[PDB]
């Protein structure tokens, strides 16, 4: 047996696999910022770890491009010579295989954000469509927020319990909602309440608005935040230059008709054409703009 | 009797009607989020639910193109398999079908926002001139963040009388403007403080510039920013790529006339052409120009 | 007597009165904001008032196209049917005509601004050279900040003192400088304090940007916020889409030489052109590029 | 012997030379603004300075164009007439020429940023690579950002030793942070805490976002905010102005790879081409893509 990479099975199964790359992008970062020390998420997330060693297999018997290649040899060769590694790296199940606090093990399953290049590979198949793309571009900047949104409570959780004399962002959020922290540094905000200011401050950095409630004091979180203008201004002048390049290309049929439709008025205008035979210039136009595109 | 889609009374009518939609966009959001619980602004409500009810009738006499269609039956078979029930659904008066409280017989005139399809039924007419797109552009912002403050005094006024402990915009604007709320969540902001300050966020948070008076605590005045920092993101490269766009169109006379004059300039300089054959270059570009646009 | 359009008298005058126009444009809105009830500042003001009407005269005096006209009676004609109305109404002496109080009066004399259109009528000479285009644009930014500076300081200064109880911009600044107004209207910031602070909110509101101290807290101005936030996102569609497209004009010939190499480079690569031609094709591009561009 | 200006050696002492130009940057602001009244810097200090000198030895040993010019004779007084003037200055001791404060030798030493001019030359072979213009493009950002912080700190500097009365933003540091300014003056923030917090404000007024801790209330404060408003909004749109283009640039493959191919796929849909046929079509384009670029 073995599967051909144009077939309908396969396209559906990296359009599947996509789905399961962004539930890791989300889960992953915020299991290792707010969640360190069945369960619905826990089988879940066992799912999903079975599904990308299912693509592991799926991959030993897949064609490849050089007209095709189909034999099992000649696969397997060129996965080893290339991927293998890293889809294993993204797949060894370390928490099965080390005991070293229950920390440092719950930290290592961020070796799963490795699946992130089985989307950098396939641009293939996702970018040749022009609403697919706008998904990916949009996905691309809520996970870039939602990355430093806990990059964010993990520099903010870092020097909460240090001897900070209540500087650091978590002691204002603890006074801002009416949720302050006992002198132990115990109590305060839930993780809901630091989930979503955390979020909230890195899309109000990114797209540069700042509306005076959460802000950096301390060294760590000015450096972030001149990170963060760095990273903006970088990645929105990339993202929303190709969001509205790709918008234009979607606008295009109509960009192309308003400018033709100006060509065919101004000539109109210019010889100062007759009614009957205008109508037959303007009409025209719309059939053949209407057949050709 | 029937109206043909090209004459004078239809184009006029369609553009009374689009008085008349950004009038509904307007006025119905406003009154679902700020007055729940005759005057002029009321006898005029009722004028204008009336013309929609005889643009119905208009919209049974008109032809149409699937050559042109005159024939009243062929007429009224496209209409009734067209949007004969989303027009019809923005004419019921709801007033006359409920009797339970009085929120439902408010709140469910939202319904009326389905007028909106009357004006993206019909861009082949509102979009052929620029100064017509500028005016549709800057009114589609404005209406943006009207109706983002709409929703922004909802969620600031189901919040206010809860078991808030003073943390949301309203209790903060009440202290701002020295118009606090009494013991039992009384009193306050007027209607006229409450709407201006609601406006001012949401283009303030749409053009992303955060002055910090105003700005989003709890949880779901958070989530609503995260959502207007997504919105406004798409709808700033989308909108004020479209104006700028329109704006270099109109601008297309001078733009070439400067390309041209600089390449005539430029060759000018290269061959130094003397001036008694040089301004005869000039003033021949300069007629040739004013003459062909 | 007749002076030439186009002779080098007529050239530097129009350049010197576009220099007296940004005068009256920064210093009349100034003068009627700040400083409602010799010194430099009131003889300049009369020199520059004479140099205005004697431009009146040369106008009488000037050549115009409809080749050229130079008959003084068809010149006179065709000014006073044209623009002569507005240059007279710019020049009235009211000071030396009305005696009917001074804050009527210093109000009145913003009749001035009319001298804008002196500018408006001559972009034919002022838009020939790329780096001239660029000072119209910053001029403009500067001229709009400042004259939104001076709204914002009649905003502030008509409710200062109202029965405001400290809520306005101005009590603000008062209490964030160490110099509070007291409950006479007595003390307070000076005119250097409050004229810089409204520049600064101008510049703040135009591009976007609020460091959180000065804020709109009356509904006056929070609807001039508002408007502010209007004009900035449409000007910034426009005069910074200018100053991209005129950096881009003055950097043209780079970047077509650029574009022009690359297409040369991967010729080169694409063959994979030997050492003893290869620098004979890369070296001629350079010539002939530098040669004739 | 003399250095041929094409060679590979002359190559990697331009790109040597780059780096050290970075170095002198970013170290003589900073010395300048913070460090004002052998050691592990002092020593790199001097060694970039030997360097520097040695630069203008190669200099005098290196052919130019008007073919190349070898003679050492016509090399030096080419260089005598060109840059010798700016190059010699920038490297003057005046480490060793004055005996008169060290805050005036700290304050002279400045005068080493002619080193700048450096680059300025040759940007015929810095630019000839996009990724390498990237490169400078956020060098050239992160240093307008470094050198405007200096300035920021020389402002409040100058000014916290003066009758401010605690409003400068230096006293309000030293209470954000909860390290207060003494009466005497001593202590406040540390260097750290003064330069972080001085680059996060320069970055924050660049990339026009405030997060609302830092911002500016004297009139020197206001006024160098105006001012970078102005740098801000023209080097920003130049900058990113110039990154976009060079990203669209290394994309333009791909960019003209979708026009194409959906000319292609627009014709496929438009003809109704059979798959035998079809497959045919747009296989041929992606080998002769794939072959020519």
């Amino acid at each position: 047996w073995t599967i051909l990479h144009y077939s309908p099975f396969k396209a559906v199964w990296d359009w599947l696999i996509l789905l399961l790359v962004i539930y890791t992008a989300v889960f992953t970062p915020y299991s290792a910022a707010f969640l360190l020390k069945c369960q619905p998420l826990a089988v879940v997330d066992l799912i999903v770890d079975i599904m990308f060693i299912v693509d592991i297999l799926i991959n030993f018997r897949t064609t490849y491009v050089n007209e095709v290649v189909s034999h099992p040899g000649r696969i397997a060769v060129h996965y080893f010579k290339g991927w293998f590694l890293i889809d294993m790296v993204a797949a060894i199940p370390f928490d099965l295989l080390i005991f070293g606090s229950e920390e440092l093990i719950g930290l290592l399953k961020t070796a799963r954000l490795l699946r992130l290049v089985r989307v950098a590979r396939k641009l293939d198949r996702y970018s040749e469509y022009g609403a697919a793309v706008l998904f990916l571009l949009m996905c691309t900047f809520a996970l870039i927020a939602h990355w430093l949104a806990c990059i964010w409570y993990a520099i903010g959780n870092m020097e909460q319990p240090h001897m900070d004399s209540r500087i650091g962002w978590l002691h204002n959020l603890g006074d801002q909602i009416g949720k302050p922290y006992n002198s132990s540094g115990l109590g305060g905000p839930s993780i809901k309440d630091k989930y979503v200011t955390a979020l909230y401050f890195t899309f109000s950095s990114l797209t540069s608005v700042g509306f005076g409630n959460v802000s950096p004091n301390t060294n760590s979180e000015k450096i972030f935040s001149i990170c963060v203008m760095l990273i903006g201004s970088l990645m929105y002048a990339s993202i929303f230059g190709n969001v509205s390049a790709i918008i234009q290309r979607l606008y295009s049929g109509t960009a192309r008709y308003h400018t033709q439709m100006l060509r065919v008025r101004e000539f109109i205008r210019f010889h100062q054409i007759p009614n009957p035979l205008r109508q037959r210039l303007e009409e025209y136009f719309q059939h053949a703009w209407s057949y050709t595109n």
